[PDB]
């Protein structure tokens, strides 16, 4: 009776999302479940360690020590056992792939690059089993559309996650069809990034014309607009070593978490061009958090139940 639609760009988290609902109404993942994205886990960990030493030939840095060359010269071989383990670990200790990943702006990498690597020792464990979390924190395109079904409070929504890359944007409009409620994800963290399909377009101003088009949309003038700004928790570290300024020449105001976060909601609000007949609810998440999410939830049903 309820249908929601997650829109948004690419690596957005709109099916870390979807994940989150299975968490907070289907009782988690089981452990069966977990092993299947173990894989996963270790294919993220893998193509992340991958892509910071790729980047170094290109960004003309090398190791703090000569011999990873041939730990380097190890991982591509390889491409989980324990010798990998070992290798990766040296090359993610080492000085120059650290200074290589400090600079990850200027190639594309995961975001959840660290967080696998840094806690390799766990990962490469023999009966590891991926942790909630650790689900949570993979990366998979969407190809298609996905539904989902759950019930809260005696109303059960319809939830459609698609892809937020350009390639799968053809088939929104498949799903516009009696939408209820739309959660347009917006990564905050995307500000000094770039698209991985286009190399020289900013991904914040792409996920801006996106939601130009959904806001002022000629089919959604009825349904509710809501504006998940996401990935919270990544831009608090990140606007402390990259200022906003990269995303706006015009942006004066401090380095800041608030206000940053803050600025960035008010040029997304201020793209409503029937500002005054819609409203829009803003919400700031951090999809990888379940605690969080279920607050997010919350404020959802309270704009569905607004109706
Ligand atoms: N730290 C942190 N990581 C997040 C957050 N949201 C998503 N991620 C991570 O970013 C990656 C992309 O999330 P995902 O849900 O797959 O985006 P998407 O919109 O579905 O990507 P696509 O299918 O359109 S291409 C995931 O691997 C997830 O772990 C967040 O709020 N905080
Ligand atoms: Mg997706």
């Amino acid at each position: 009776e309820v249908k929601l639609l997650l829109l948004g760009a690419g690596e957005s988290g709109k099916s870390t999302i979807v994940k989150q609902m299975k968490i907070i109404h289907e009782a988690g993942y089981s452990e069966e479940e977990c092993k299947q994205y173990k894989a996963v886990v270790y294919s993220n960990t893998i193509q992340s360690i991958i892509a910071i030493i790729r980047a170094m030939g290109r960004l003309k840095i090398d190791f703090g020590d000569a011999a990873r060359a041939d730990d380097a010269r190890q991982l591509f071989v390889l491409a989980m056992t324990a010798e990998l383990a070992g290798v990766i670990k040296r090359l993610w200790k080492d000085s120059g792939v650290q200074a290589c990943f400090n600079r990850s702006r200027e190639y594309q990498l995961n975001d959840s690059a660290a967080y696998y690597l840094n806690d390799l020792d766990r990962i490469a464990q023999p009966n590891y089993i991926p942790t909630q979390q650790d689900v949570l924190r993979t990366r998979v395109k969407t190809t298609g559309i996905v539904e989902t079904h759950f019930t809260f409070k005696d109303l059960h929504f319809k939830m459609f996650d698609v892809g937020g890359q350009r390639s799968e944007r053809k088939k929104w409009i498949h799903c516009f069809e009696g939408v209820t409620a739309i959660i347009f994800c917006v990564a905050l963290s995307d500000y000094d990034l770039v698209l991985a399909e286009d190399e020289e377009m900013n991904r914040m101003h792409e996920s801006m014309k996106l939601f130009d088009s959904i806001c002022n949309n000629k089919w959604f003038t009825d349904t509710s607009i809501i504006l998940f700004l996401n990935k919270k928790d990544l831009f608090e570290e990140k606007i402390k070593k990259s200022p906003l300024t990269i995303c706006y020449p015009e942006y004066a105001g401090s380095n800041t978490y608030e206000e940053a976060a803050a600025y960035i909601q008010c040029q997304f609000e201020d793209l409503n061009k029937r500002k005054d007949t819609k409203e829009i609810y803003t919400h700031f998440t951090c999809a990888t958090d379940t605690k969080n999410v279920q607050a997010a939830a919350a404020f959802v049903f309270d704009a569905v139940t607004d109706v």
